[PDB]
């Protein structure tokens, strides 16, 4: 009756399953994972090869945060060392707006979140969106930075280990509608 | 803070000893416990079976902020979330309002797997919760769960008006305070069987 | 082409090898180390054995902080407490002003944990304008014998790799001062 993240990823394996277009799987999945973390914008953004991205997919609760869909950022958006994070450690990203701290656990037991004071560049960033409250976590294909499942609030909120472990499940399962539909293309 | 937390210990086994009635050894304990810690309120807070509560003793410094003796709590002022970890991991908590973090530190922790006791580990703590504290006039809170046996009992709570910052070992001797009143209401509930 | 830990370390014991006094090498490695760390100002303290201490060499950039050097300071600005992690766990410390954190790092034989600064040290830095501080304490043998203190008039992110150049750099001038008891020994 309740959204829980294993009746999500039943539904991605059905639509991995049915071979949907990958495009219309990343879609579909957005929408749910929006609503099973009940945040104002869920996105999944693409790295092309120079580091620079696009929002793919996109779902917003009742217009409350701008439409990102289609829009390209650049690779100095996110710098080296937030990157090798994201490459080697696999890190999860909470940012917290209200008390200047970023939150960090990488996939690797070292999955207790660690909270140290953010650089100034990124809270002006997500201020400038209207996001007090943003959850990354990225997407895998193989080996390879994929992309990001990005979750935006307009407001304060916290963030608990069940919600990371969700993002994680939701990720994970993504990577292999990735795999599997570029096996099935050539 | 040591040689004091000992003493503390010692008035309350003298107490029990001596046989006074539960109700009669918290309430002479929280005037003892506030000297120690030196705070501006301690409150010991008893919970009702659905999960709303009542502060059942109090002491204040100079009445420096109001008395909430006697004073009733909905359930709803500590969600599920709050509630799983003082049940669960026997979570202690330290509340900063100025910098709207919150740290915890569990004794024993982790669901259906090994328990270990931890350092105090800080994060942002939920806004309605400061918003809670402070329209109370309260900067810093320090909350650690009293148990008898393996229901969660009460909490012993310490509220101050100021900043301030809150060591390993202050809530070490929270920790052995909740665990010597712990053994007065479980030695109460058999005398009352 | 740019400063690393390493040429600095060796300029340090190419001063050893010289057999400067240790004022003169401690004098003449300062400057380096500000470089290295690019902040507004860099000092070495060191302690007087009731526990007070002076600020015996500073280097600093554009005068973008006063001047403390030969200043001294009272036992009770560092309080037991913070003393005997300095003494035990050999601490490295760094404190963020725009959050009211300190985050602590041992030696040990984890990562950084940050927990609320006492505002006493808050007003402390506030009023000699500093906005962020990075702490390593200097040993001889097994004594403590100063800090490494570095500065900046504005907030900044500190990462593993800048404590590691100043772990680099106090274990170091450990060395300094030994081999300089030694030499001047009777
Ligand atoms: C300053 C002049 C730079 C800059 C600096 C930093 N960005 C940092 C982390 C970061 N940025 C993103 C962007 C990504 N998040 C979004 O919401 C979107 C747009 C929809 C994008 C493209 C990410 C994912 C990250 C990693 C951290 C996180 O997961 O939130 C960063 C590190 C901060 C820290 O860890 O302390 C810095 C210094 N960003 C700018 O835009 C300008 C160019
Ligand atoms: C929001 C609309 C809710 C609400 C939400 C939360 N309460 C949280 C934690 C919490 N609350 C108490 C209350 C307890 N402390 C006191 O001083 C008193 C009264 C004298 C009482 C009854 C406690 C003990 C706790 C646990 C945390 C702690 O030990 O301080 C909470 C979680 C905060 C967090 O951990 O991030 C939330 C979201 N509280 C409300 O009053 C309204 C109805
Ligand atoms: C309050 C009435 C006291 C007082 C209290 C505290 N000082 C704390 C830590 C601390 N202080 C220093 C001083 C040292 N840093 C400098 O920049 C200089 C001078 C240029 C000096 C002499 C250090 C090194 C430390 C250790 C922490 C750190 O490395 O930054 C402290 C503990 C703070 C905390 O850990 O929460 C307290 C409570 N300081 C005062 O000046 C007055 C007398």
């Amino acid at each position: 009756v309740s959204l829980n993240q294993e009746s999500v990823l039943r539904r991605i394996t059905a639509r991995i399953r049915q071979s949907l277009e990958l495009e219309d799987i990343i879609t579909a999945t957005t929408a749910e994972v929006r609503a099973l973390l009940g945040t104002d914008r869920v996105m999944i953004y693409k790295f092309h090869p120079d580091g620079s991205g696009q929002v793919i997919a996109e779902s917003i609760h009742e217009n409350r945060l701008p439409s990102l869909l289609g829009l390209n950022f650049p690779a100095d958006d996110i710098p080296p060392q937030a990157r090798e994070l994201l490459v080697k450690s696999k890190v999860r990203s909470i940012v917290d707006v209200a008390t200047g701290m970023i939150g960090q656990s990488p996939v690797h037991i070292s999955e207790d979140i660690c909270y140290r004071p953010v650089d100034s560049c990124h809270v002006e960033y997500l201020t400038a969106m209207g996001v007090k409250s943003s959850v990354v976590a990225p997407i895998f294909c193989q080996d390879e930075l994929w992309g990001l499942l990005v979750s935006h609030h307009s407001e304060n909120r916290t963030v608990s280990e069940d919600e990371l472990e969700a993002m994680q499940m939701i990720v994970d399962q993504l990577a292999v509608a990735i795999a599997q539909s570029h096996l099935e293309h050539h």
